[PDB]
């Protein structure tokens, strides 16, 4: 029980970086994602503006 | 959603740059035209006086 129990609060930990890594990845991507907001922003914009 | 907003925002922009041009090129037309009612009546003032 105490193997399960030890293990087991060092696999919360394990998990718990585990939230923080996605968390960066995934606030990565919305940087990501608003820059390319901008970018169609540039390609209407960039629609020649017709000609 | 943001996508098609941001854009179309721009793209109002873009039709309203079209509606500047196209008044542009419009009141130029305006004064070609006057320019044209003068150019007639030269014409028939140029009928020779008939002769």
């Amino acid at each position: 029980m105490r193997g399960q129990i030890r293990g087991l609060e060092m696999a919360s930990k394990n998990s718990q970086d585990g939230i923080s890594l996605i968390q960066t990845a995934e606030g990565a991507l919305t940087e990501t994602h608003a820059i390319l907001q901008r970018v169609r922003e540039l390609v209407v914009q960039a629609g020649n503006t017709g000609t």
